[PDB]
């Protein structure tokens, strides 16, 4: 397992519904089957926009493509028109905790 | 329940201090207390993020020892308008849709 959060800034406006249309209609295609994702979430706090999404390595054969897949290339320019870099887009994580393990 | 809190780094390094205090917090009884099933500390750039699925002393002296590290994200109603980020989209294989 891996989980990964991905940070952005909102683009001024409500893009929600927006967002979470192009995220679901993705997740109904075999994309999420090519990638291993077991759980993904969608957030906002102010113009922050977050994606955290949880990927499996046996879910799937690994592609190491030289180009993106049409599908990831169509959400990602879409996602364009409503998030801008806020500033690599994920959170370095540092402290792991996890109930019958303790710290990982 | 997945909880995700945002808060302003303040300048330098402080994984080291952060990870301390939760490694001193997360072998009291407050896992069990809240019922937390695992926590992730990440960052990214100057921002800070508490990530948990699921006064009080072992809640307050967290609380207390983190404002040597962080700033509320926006000034305004710093500190008194929730912290945490709202979930709009969830997925999960199986099911599929969960919200909406």
């Amino acid at each position: 397992m891996a989980t990964t959060l991905i940070v952005a800034r909102l683009k001024p406006g409500d893009h929600r519904d927006q967002i979470s249309r192009l995220f679901a209609e993705s997740d109904t295609t075999e994309l999420p089957d090519l990638v291993g994702v077991q759980e993904r979430r969608l957030l906002t706090f102010k113009d922050l926009y977050f994606h955290l999404v949880r990927t499996d390595e046996a879910l799937s054969k690994t592609l190491t493509p030289q180009h993106d897949h049409p599908l990831f290339r169509s959400i990602s320019e879409a996602m364009d028109e409503y998030v801008t870099p806020y500033e690599q887009a994920s959170a370095r994580q540092f402290y792991h905790w996890k109930r019958g393990l303790g710290r990982v």
